[PDB]
């Protein structure tokens, strides 16, 4: 499968859940998510397809997970943008007040900006501290996906939010949306991971 930021994959045949970032560790292939999709070993599909499984996670107290993937997965410097991509340049953090962009399967592509950083979200699991918060729009199913600049700049993957009944908060004002993300930093030191870049 070709793996771009923003792709929907099935862990164990049940749950959905979004890439995050194609990444490498050393030689081995894999893509960053949330660790709230999957426990260690669960198998990832793309497609109907085996792609992977889970190398290690971190949920609750944190948010984060990667998949180590099978060598025959393609891996791309890019995220998803409807039928058009956003390259994946690097990772410098943005500060509030900046324009970010989120991928996710279930409400696509949707921005707005980045509101307040180190926020706690109270999970019936625990407690996820750290997350930064951005208002652009999510759903049920956008976990894990890409948090992006539009330079590129990734910046983290989809932990949570204030869903409404009929599944997301896009249909509340942005002044009223909490949509938290995990820091992509923090995960790329923690696995010895590496972005992809183009
Ligand atoms: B995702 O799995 O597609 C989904 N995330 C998701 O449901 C996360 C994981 C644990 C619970 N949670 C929530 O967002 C909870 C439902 N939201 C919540 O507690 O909102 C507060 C404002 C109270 C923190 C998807 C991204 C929505």
């Amino acid at each position: 499968a070709n793996i771009v930021g923003g792709i929907e994959y099935s862990i164990n045949n049940a749950s959905l859940c979004s890439v995050g970032f194609s990444v490498t560790r050393g030689a081995t292939k894999g893509f960053v998510t949330a660790g709230h999709c999957g426990t260690v070993n669960a198998t990832a599909r793309i497609g109907g397809a085996v792609v992977g499984t889970f190398a290690a996670r971190v949920f609750p107290g944190n948010d984060r997970a990667w998949v180590s993937l099978t060598s025959a997965q393609t891996l791309l410097p890019r995220v998803a943008n409807g039928s058009s991509f956003v390259t994946v340049r690097g990772s410098t953090e943005a500060a509030v007040g900046a324009a970010v962009c989120r991928s996710g399967r279930t409400t696509g592509y949707q921005c707005g900006t980045i509101t307040a950083k180190n926020v706690t979200a109270n999970y019936a699991e625990g407690a996820v501290r750290g997350l930064t918060q951005g208002n652009a729009c999510m759903g049920r199913g956008d976990s894990g996906g890409s948090w992006i600049t539009s330079a590129g700049q990734a910046q983290g993957v989809m932990s949570g939010g204030n869903v409404q009944s009929n599944g997301n908060n896009c249909g509340i004002p942005a002044s009223q949306r909490s949509s938290l993300f995990e820091r992509l930093q923090p995960i790329l030191s923690q696995y010895g991971l590496s972005l992809v870049t183009g």
